[PDB]
């Protein structure tokens, strides 16, 4: 990967996949010092020749699609989620995949009509949305309970790849998204540091998120 495994990293001590060596986003010590160290310190993160991996497009923080910007219809929902969530869940569509913010917007904006005007549901179901596109789309958000889980709903973040991931695996852009996703709502506070992954099926009776993803999430750091 783009970092060392020995806490290494700059210019004399180049990663495997990057020379320079750099950082891993979503580590404490995510900065590359003068001297050649990830360190978590100002000291690493603000001299003239450091980087601070935490910021950019490979930052912890990956970008979110608003729900204005994925073309959401009027909700008003406002049941509030106890801050901050000790566990998180790990859903699939069951549906279609798609490649591009469009066709990812589109799929949620169906997602959505069908769990409001289908199914009666104050707003669409999940917390975030995932696409093959790479992009993470807003649902309910860090705050609002959500409706995926009914025995978890008030303790957890719904996450939801778009698509059927039973035979099929998504993208790894989707799997890193989802990842810096759980990890910025660390770095914010909105999920716990020690918290728990699950899976669907972990926590309810159903085959979510589908067999090849929840192999996935195996490997993921923190699953139950
Ligand atoms: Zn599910």
């Amino acid at each position: 990967q783009r970092w060392r495994s020995d806490g290494r990293c700059g210019p004399n001590y180049p990663a495997p996949d990057a020379n320079p060596g750099e950082c891993n986003p979503h580590a404490v010590d995510h900065c590359c010092s003068e001297w050649g160290w990830c360190g978590r310190e100002t000291s690493h993160c603000t001299c003239s020749s450091c980087v601070d991996y935490s910021a950019g497009s490979s930052g912890t923080c990956p970008r979110i699609v608003s729900k204005s910007e994925w073309g959401s219809r009027a909700t008003n929902y406002n049941v509030f989620l106890s801050l901050p969530v000790p566990k998180v869940v790990i859903h699939h569509s069951a549906g279609a995949t798609c490649s591009t913010q469009s066709s990812c917007s589109l799929q949620v904006r169906n997602i959505q009509n069908y769990h409001m005007d289908g199914r009666g549901y104050s707003d669409i179901g999940y917390n975030f949305l995932v696409g093959n596109d790479g992009n993470v789309y807003e649902g309910r958000g860090w705050d609002r309970r959500g409706a995926h889980a009914l025995n978890v709903n008030t303790e957890s973040i719904g996450i939801c790849f778009m698509g059927d991931f039973t035979s099929q695996k998504p993208t790894a852009s989707a799997i890193a998204a989802a990842k810096s996703l759980i990890s910025c709502g660390v770095s914010l506070g909105k999920i716990r540091s020690g918290y728990s992954l699950y899976g669907h099926r972990d926590v309810g009776s159903t085959a979510c998120p589908g067999n090849l993803l929840y192999d996935d999430i195996k490997s993921w750091g923190r699953y139950v």
